């Protein structure tokens, strides 16, 4: 199994790191740099923030500078939007990889990595708008429910030349604990239907409510623990904040399993 | 389910139970109700390669467990409340497990292929490591239990007289020793395996491939986890036990 970098092919014989380098205020080249030697494959640029939400139109200066920085360091770049504006820009620069949190469900968005022979991940969320997704965090059957709107998307992006779709369950997004549990204990199921997984629970509310960690910054174990549970159930793209942290922990289970 | 014995109660393995490390080898009971603080079960206090600050700690309630190779140590730690006897020397000593069916204490059968640490690495040369640790374990365990021993808590001492080859195949089939029927103990924290596959040479900087090591272990069955950063499992357990389980 592998993962299209747009250029490139990366080999997920071994579970990935993308190293997440956000670009917002509150919560480039030198902790890029520094991510890189920690031993990420991928570095994920995110320049609007979508915690449960700030909308910002032109986000193009915020981005892009540090982008065409970033893309200079000859590793993967992962570019997280949701505006269609935006990923152009992006992908015209050199972006390997779109990551989406309103689950390419706009056309645009899907048309543009088509056009560019770029993946795109389809991350779930109830609703596209992150202001009011945890307001929608209900579902009849969550697993059952998120399964089937990954795979809807995927079809979609597919038949429209999206060369390759990566999954992301979308933790914390318009989900309760019960519901992450839920989704974490059957995510060999997502694992199942034959597109690589990304997960990302990396200093999560799930992670604090679990291990009793107050402080999201000190949520390292874990945010560890959780990973390392995807990945026995299959899951061989990590996002990360921790880097040097997770490729330890990585070493011995890869080893070990 | 299971419990493990700890000299007047019993502890239940519903869920993984940790044993804090307290070394003094080369004052302040901080330490002691610290770890107390951070999730130690048990407190595990070791002088080797004691007695003052062993009668302080154990002023605290929790169950405190002894790490010695000399039975003149053990007796007068366990006459001063130990809870638990951690021989590092394979319960060779007829003399300890003497004081342990005596003191009515469990005691730990930690698996080395010699006592004396300075030339055990020169004997770690098994055909079948995992088949020799599980006799040798099964083994020490049945003559301490004959002799009156209440409990048996089985360790396959990781580190001790084997190369990395030999812990990797310890570990990828610790279910099998765990299928001895025992309480099974592990410890791998700060241990030269977890710095060879974590790349981490300092050995106070090994904690993410400790626990790593260790979730692997409780994934494996094991519920007693010998440990120096006791917060930082407990954080792990808590998502971990809740996820697998
Ligand atoms: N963008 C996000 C950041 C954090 C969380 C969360 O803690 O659940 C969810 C989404």
């Amino acid at each position: 199994r592998t993962l299209w970098l747009r250029d490139r092919a990366l080999d997920l014989d071994r579970v990935r790191l993308l190293g997440v380098l956000n670009l917002t205020p509150d919560s480039a080249l030198e902790r890029a740099r520094e991510m890189v030697a920690e031993g990420a494959d991928i570095l994920d640029l995110g320049a609007e923030s979508t915690r449960p939400p700030v909308p910002v139109e032109e986000e193009k200066r915020r981005l892009l500078p540090v982008l065409e920085a970033v893309l200079s360091l000859g590793v993967p770049v992962s570019v997280d939007t949701r505006k269609p504006e935006v990923a152009e820009e992006a992908l015209k620069l050199g972006a390997h990889l779109l990551n989406d949190v309103t689950g390419l469900r706009d056309e645009r968005m899907v048309a543009l990595a088509a056009r560019h022979g770029v993946a795109a991940v389809v991350m779930h969320m109830p609703v596209p708008d992150p202001a009011t997704m945890m307001a929608h965090a209900r579902y009849r059957d969550v697993v059952a429910e998120v399964k089937a709107f990954l795979e809807a998307q995927a079809r979609r992006a597919l038949s429209a030349g999206v060369p390759q779709v990566v999954l992301d369950p979308g933790f914390g997004f318009g989900k309760l604990l019960e519901h992450n549990l839920a989704l974490l204990r059957r995510l060999d199921e997502i694992v199942a239907l034959g597109h690589p997984v990304l997960v990302g629970l990396s200093r999560k509310r799930t992670i604090g409510e679990l291990s009793g960690v107050e402080d999201p910054a000190q949520r390292v174990h874990g945010s560890v623990a959780a990973h390392l549970f995807a990945v026995m159930k299959g899951v061989r793209l990590l996002r990360v904040h921790d880097v040097r942290a997770h490729r330890e922990a990585l070493g011995v289970w890869e080893a070990l399993y």
